[PDB]
């Protein structure tokens, strides 16, 4: 057996640097839902591991011209990492190049607004131009709008793709900051899981509105043909059935909520 | 290529006999969410199929003594069917003997009450004895309580396993009938999906209360090593991403709701 190289991404509250990470080493430098999940998965599958933060800080997309995969998906595809344990959305294009465990968490694209913003749905956003809106610059959310044939979402994509200044952001933190500093003139489309987390964070000035636009899940990913695939999948199912995944979500989302 | 034998189960609104099934033949005799799903899956995977109703009318469990698997899982395990397209819950014990596609529908165990029943949660049920409660006699819901280490659910299991007369029912329809005819003295624990469907059916006298006890999903199942596994999994992801699964749920659950 060899130490398993785990690729993941800095995204709250999945993986975050501990306040005093400078005084720590190895896996101890990080904390979060996926850090806890990695420990449980490794324990149940019987392997030693090393957490690493994805080099380019991306989730995973294929360049239409070079055909090269970036982000965590890329690290798995090219063998730079053995497994990805992060909020990586299970999608068809990814399932074609890597393997996914059954989902360990549910989510859907949602709307985040600065409290008081006169928006209640995606339809509302699409029917007005006063309030700008966008998504994470790369990832499954952006692709959802790019590919959607649903009238409302296609109308939103047409606006976002040519809006200026750009409505796309590099990170969730940037999207949240933009919502918080735009006096209600910017709304952010992001995964419900991140939205729900931020809503319970000071200064408690954001809120999730409307229902989710879709329904999907995050899965643990391995390179196709990996000897870890089967065990990891069974571990996810066992952890869900034992109520551990629900326990972990409450721990990182609500137990220490900062908004009452 | 050979005609694919699909095993499924009579469970509303997944698979139901058309009103005039007697005048129809083959797959045309049935209608429902899973009937529509089977057609879409077959279309995308390029295969011809024959719908069959599981012989013993069960979902799938292993006898602790004979080690024999019954229900739809059994039909796959022993090669009597090539694929199962029904509301079959993805569980660890099943994943060990058959393969599951990524989930095509989300669900969680929930509580169904006759309107007016003074119950709002599982905790409420566990802390009283006036109102009896049970689950489907066999399936993942019963197993959830049998295996749960969570205090409230373990307390509920202890009561249900020895309650008399028996609180377990043979079919969902029987559980619903019992709730409807027990004047509020019986509450039924069942999958949220079925609960949500029944709530919009006349005589509109039942309702879902409290949050779900767990979070999981239904998956399409194939015998381990099946040449259909990969294609079927990709088909499920494609159908979800195209919004077809959401369209199908609205079609069979809400579009024709009977309660306003
Ligand atoms: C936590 O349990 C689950 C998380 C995610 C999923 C899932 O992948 N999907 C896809 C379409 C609807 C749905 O729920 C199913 C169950
Ligand atoms: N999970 C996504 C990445 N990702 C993350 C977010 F927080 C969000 O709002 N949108 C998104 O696409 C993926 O796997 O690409
Ligand atoms: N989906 C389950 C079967 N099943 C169905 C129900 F409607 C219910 O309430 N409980 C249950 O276990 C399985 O796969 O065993």
């Amino acid at each position: 057996n060899k130490t398993v190289v785990v690729t993941t991404i800095l995204e709250s509250p999945y993986v975050m640097m501990k306040k005093n990470h400078e005084m720590l080493e190895g896996n101890e430098r990080y904390e979060g839902y996926c850090v806890d999940l990695a420990a449980e998965i490794a324990k149940h599958c019987g392997f030693k591991y090393k957490l690493t933060i994805v080099g380019d800080g991306k989730y995973g997309a294929r360049d239409a011209d070079t055909k090269i995969w970036n982000g965590m998906v890329g690290e798995l595809v090219y063998g730079k990492a053995d497994i990805a344990i992060a909020p990586l959305t299970i999608t068809l294009v990814r399932e074609e190049v890597i393997d996914f465990s059954k989902p360990f968490m549910s989510l859907g694209i949602s709307i985040m607004i600065k409290k008081g913003t006169p928006i209640e749905s995606a339809e509302d956003l699409s029917k007005q131009t006063e309030i700008a809106y966008g998504t994470l610059d790369s990832g499954s959310t952006k692709e959802f709008f790019r590919r959607s044939k649903i009238a409302v979402f296609d109308k939103m994509w047409t606006y976002m793709r040519s809006a200026e200044p750009s409505v796309f952001v590099r990170t969730t933190a940037e999207g949240v900051a933009r919502v918080r500093k735009s006096k209600g003139k910017y709304a952010y489309l992001l995964e419900s899981t991140m939205n729900e987390y931020i809503e319970q964070r000071k200064p408690c000035d954001t809120m999730k509105v409307g229902g989710n636009l879709d329904s999907k899940g995050y899965g643990i990913a391995t390179p196709k043909g990996s000897s870890l695939g089967n065990a990891v999948n069974l571990a996810v199912l066992k952890l869900n059935e034992q109520g551990l995944l629900d326990k972990l979500k409450n721990k990182w989302w609500y137990d220490k909520g900062e908004c009452g």
